[PDB]
DNA sequence: AAAAAAAAAAAAAAAAAAAAAAAAAAAAAAAAA
DNA sequence: TTTTTTTTTTTTTTTTTTTTTTTTTTTTTTTTT
């Protein structure tokens, strides 16, 4: 069944180029060449993790000689209430280096060693709100001991937590802020996203004022909502024999959430 | 004594089908196939818990091969003031895997491991109100990390707690409601209940208005209350040498409860 | 330099099929089907190590099922004076499972678990 | 001058981070036959 | 040419101390029209 193949294909995830993504990539590349630490602030379901992650694929570490890998960008997602030891362990795990059983001071020394051996000019920390207040001192300690840029990606809680300590705030003053979709930006994004993700036999008439209206009402500018809504509508539309997404199907999916 | 066997039958619990149960089962099957998080909210004594139990029994784990048995659906019942560590322990023990000792980080790692190895399509959490606010920060983390359709089940209090965090509410936007029985639905439920759950030999027509008024006034549309009343009336009537429910016995029971 | 490229090729390692190796492979397949323990005794500098490694390459890990790797054949090289802890740990690490730091009893149970989950 | 449900100032429950002894058991090995 | 005693050498297994949050329950609300 061809429909089965399309269902399986849609149930996946794909990357669709966007302007804000390119802006973030260029800004972060500038910071990486300057070795200047910074932070990034945005709302949930805006796709900032996808931008931080898509950037790292381009700069994947490649080593041809017998010497160990030289990695320029390392990327870790801390768990809830991640402490100092837990964070160091993740840095070591990402570099495919054997964790040494021992104490926290041993973890600190080992982390400095593995980071000194490789490049690791830029470190992208996601979900920085979850980071425990005790650990930020270690983060900036690393940023000062070695010339490595540190990027703290978080929401408004990141702002709130950072502004409580003077040194951390001084270290991470420069920043980039994400926005939401609206107007022509939103319409162009919907058109581009459907052309990039949907290969349905017939057009969905997305440009129509009414479809844009209901998608705006259900989306509110959050790409993390538009992607899910349109993918579910597509799977359901194809499942009922409709090659294209239809107005009633859109209304149904929007009503469920 | 034949009456003793009948009494044993009446005291033991049984499961019957209802419109709400079938609706929930179809809805949850959809959510499980699409790997989407959702929640179930309704009043107490409406029987939604038994619906979850029946759904689990339908999807029995299958282990044809010598490898780890497939476990499609997981169902956990947290106790009062439940934390993250105990939640992880319950998930681990439900899958017949030993619980290694150590800090919470090890518990998170072990839980992710055992959930990856088995199928673990959808995870259902009964009486979700008992969980602490901090436990949701890990439930949602699992939902984002792996393709599991986490399902929260509880009362109206659940929404009041979920609204405290923007991200938790953003994750769960779909829901199904359970509610009271009334009118023709209530009358049909009573008539069906007399035939299946009760083991009385003759008569006991609860369709009539006189008995319906009693059961309606005492029950208030809650299915669990109805079950209690009918079983007790039948047992007491059998003890009194009666083979059919009589209005006087029905009246006597409800004023004690 | 072309000559240096040829030299770099000659300094490499190659594998050549011999009747000795094929005999060992057929024998090992028989023993695996029979699920019977056995042993191979052979002199030094005979290449039996390479033959066993090639056998391992014949059957690659089968990830075709959705949850575990289901690797049917494992191959470990113990160090000198290999203790029980190091043995269990090598077996565990070969299957991409983290080491549950503890006592040798914990390593024993953990190794049994990962050996049951995988084909082995 | 008489009446008011809402911020500060106080007790239990979990959770995590580090030395510091003590004994057993074995394995080799040098001297002595 | 093996045996006794030494000698070392791993190897393994077990007790005490401190700090930081979260959450909930009374008294105060003086301040306010
Ligand atoms: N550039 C993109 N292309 C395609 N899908 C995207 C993109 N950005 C975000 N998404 C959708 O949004 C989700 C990722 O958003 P998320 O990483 O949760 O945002 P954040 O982590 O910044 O809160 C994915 O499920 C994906 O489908
Ligand atoms: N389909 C059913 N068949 C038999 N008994 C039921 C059914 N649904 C509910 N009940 C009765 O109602 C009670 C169910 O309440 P419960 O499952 O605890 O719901 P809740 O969790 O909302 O309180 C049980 O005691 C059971 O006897
Ligand atoms: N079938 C073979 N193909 C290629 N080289 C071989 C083969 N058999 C032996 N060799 C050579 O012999 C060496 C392998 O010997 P080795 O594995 O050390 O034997 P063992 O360890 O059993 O003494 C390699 O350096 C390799 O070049």
């Amino acid at each position: 069944e061809w429909l089965q193949a399309e269902i399986a294909r849609l149930k996946g995830k794909s990357i669709v180029p966007l302007q804000q993504v390119k802006t973030l990539h260029d800004w972060l590349d500038g910071k990486r060449k300057a070795r200047k630490s910074c932070r990034v602030v945005g709302e949930s379901r805006t796709g900032k993790t996808v931008a931080c992650d898509a950037y790292r694929y381009r700069h994947k570490p490649q080593q041809e000689a017998g010497r160990p890998p030289t990695v320029p960008v390392v990327y870790i997602r801390p768990h809830q209430k991640c402490g100092p030891k837990d964070l160091f362990k993740k840095i070591t795990e990402y570099l495919k280096y054997r964790v040494t059983k021992g104490t926290v001071s041993d973890f600190r020394d080992r982390t400095i060693e593995v980071l000194k051996g490789c490049g690791v000019e830029m470190l992208i920390i996601d979900e920085a709100d979850r980071l425990k207040p005790e650990t930020f001192a270690d983060v900036r300690d690393i940023a000062e001991d070695l010339g490595i840029a540190v990027v703290l990606v978080g929401t408004d809680r990141l702002d709130a937590v950072i502004k409580r300590d003077e040194q951390v705030l001084e270290r991470f003053r420069a920043h980039l802020r994400f926005g939401k979709l609206s107007g022509e930006d939103f319409k162009n994004t919907v058109e581009m996203w459907e052309q990039m993700v949907l290969k349905l036999p017939v057009s969905s008439n997305l440009k129509s004022k009414e479809m844009l209206r209901i998608l705006t009402s259900a989306t509110e500018g959050y790409i993390g909502r538009l992607d899910e809504i349109l993918r579910e509508a597509a799977i359901r539309s194809l499942s009922r024999g409709l090659k294209k997404i239809d107005k009633a199907v859109l209304q149904e999916v929007a009503k469920e959430y």
